[PDB]
Formats: structure tokens, C-alpha cells, sequence
DNA sequence: TCCACGTCAG
DNA sequence: CTGACGTGGA
């Protein structure tokens, strides 16, 4: 499974099903929001933001992406591991990450981003949540919204 | 959603995903084994999930859904569909899961059904479908 | 073995 | 709202 741009897939491309991001090699997991891979430190390779968490899409070049897990079953911390750990190490690896957005014909490839930072958030209950600040790599084609 | 043969879909056709039987209108549910409509049955998927019987012949025994196969099973929704399809003598598409994941096996009728007191004490239905004679052959 | 920003239709 | 012969990858 490959980093960066994917042959055949262009910014603004749309898809109906998660299972096509997998087929085309854009995003492997069938449900999970984060896909990553061993480098042996985990690095992130793509994320889907499609309404499942409290993600922030400004219609700008910055997005806040919520970490997975913790029930955001009963309310638990979130954990810096698997996907979450991937995204973080991708802060330092400065590697590009595909970002796919779910739309109100269901998904759109939004292009490449980097993970500038992450932080923690004591939530409305008392448990952790991570937030990863991704910036879109400047100079890619644009999309409407 | 249509009964009988589907335009564009031929016996022996294969597919990788449940979500293509839906796209092509072969079988709507994404997981469920039985699809029906206002109740008569219109298609079933037998892909290893229950103790179905595939003789490599023209008859198949299809297990009813539910009951955790621990509760009885119930003659309702899909199960009820299949049964009323006994009397409606309407054709039913039958898709088989294979060990690139699914294969349209053609048309069948539901000749009968019965009940089976299982290894625990609760119900299970079994529907005997016979393949409509005179369609191309699937090898196995 | 188990979880996950599934996905459909009653 | 939730049950249903789901998928893929850790
Ligand atoms: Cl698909």
C-alpha cells in the first residue's frame, strides 16, 4: 500500500462506496477512518472524514481531524496507538496523507495534506480525545463547497 | 425491484462484493440472505453463513434466517417471503458464495419448507428449492 | 479474535 | 432505530 498520489485517482474524483477506495488503493480499511503502514514506526497514509466524529472542515486549507476510539459502548480515553499513533508520527515524517471527504456520489478525494500538529482535549465527560491539524499541501487543484 | 431474470446478468456471472448484487439489482440487502417484496421472495444468497445444503445437483436446502443459527426462528419477513413463494410459484434468483466471491446460479422455485427441532430445542426452517430446468450449467 | 468515519431495507 | 449469510486489517 502506497504513500502520496495514486495513479488514476485525481483530486475531485468521486465514489459511492468505501469499498472502492480500497479497490483503487486510496484507502484500505472498510470502516475505519485511518489507514497507515510500517516505515518500523507507523506512518499515516489516508483518512476519511465523513461525519462520524466532530471533525472541522472550514472550506479552507486546514482541517481538524478527531482521533478514533474512546467512544466519541461506554466513554473511555482515546489511545495513542494504531491509527492515532500513525497520524502523530506523520507529523515528524512530514509525509503526505490522502484525505477523502464524505459528501451529502458519497465520497470525494480531496488531495494531499500534512499533519502539522496534534493535541489533547479533556472532553465533556472527562476522557481524552485527540485532534490532528492537517494542512493541505499548497498548489493542488481546488474543490467547491 | 424486479422478479425473474435480470437484464445484463447471466447465469455463471461472478462478483466480488454483495454491494454489486445490489447495484445491478440482483439482490438488494447488503448482508441479509433473503430479499423479497410486497410477501414473495425474489433472491437468496447462500454463502456459508448457515448450514445450507448444496448437492452440486438441481436441488438446494436453504436454512431460514434468524434464531441465532438461541431462539426459535420466525415465519416472518424473509422466511415468510420464501414460504408464500411456494404457492406463488414465482422464480427466485439464487446466488452462491464461492471459495471472485459470488456467482449467480440462476432461477429456482420453492417447492416446500418444513421445521426442524434443533440440537438445543428451538426452531429452524428449511426451504427446498429446485432449479428451473433448462438453464445453462454451472460447474463445480 | 476483534474492531471499525459500513450500508441496506424493513 | 436496528437487525442482517458484510469486509478488511491489525
Ligand atoms: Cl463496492
Amino acid at each position: 500500500q502506497i504513500i502520496g498520489t495514486v495513479p488514476g485517482v485525481e483530486v475531485g474524483d468521486e465514489f459511492q462506496y468505501r469499498m472502492e477506495l480500497n479497490l483503487l488503493g486510496i484507502h484500505r480499511p472498510s470502516q475505519s477512518g485511518i489507514d497507515y503502514m510500517k516505515d518500523g514506526e507507523l506512518v499515516a497514509t489516508s483518512i476519511v472524514s465523513s461525519g462520524g466524529y466532530n471533525d472541522v472542515l472550514d472550506n479552507s486549507d486546514v482541517l481538524i481531524y478527531t482521533g478514533q476510539g474512546g467512544n466519541v459502548e461506554p466513554p473511555k480515553d482515546q489511545q495513542l496507538v494504531t491509527g492515532n499513533l500513525a497520524l502523530k508520527n506523520s507529523i515528524n515524517k512530514k509525509n503526505p496523507v490522502r484525505v477523502i471527504r464524505g459528501i451529502k456520489k458519497n465520497y470525494v478525494y480531496d488531495g494531499l495534506y500534512l499533519v502539522e500538529e496534534y493535541w489533547e482535549e479533556t472532553g465533556s465527560h472527562g476522557k481524552l480525545v485527540f485532534k490532528f491539524k492537517l494542512r493541505r499541501i499548497p498548489g493542488q487543484p481546488e474543490l467547491p463547497w
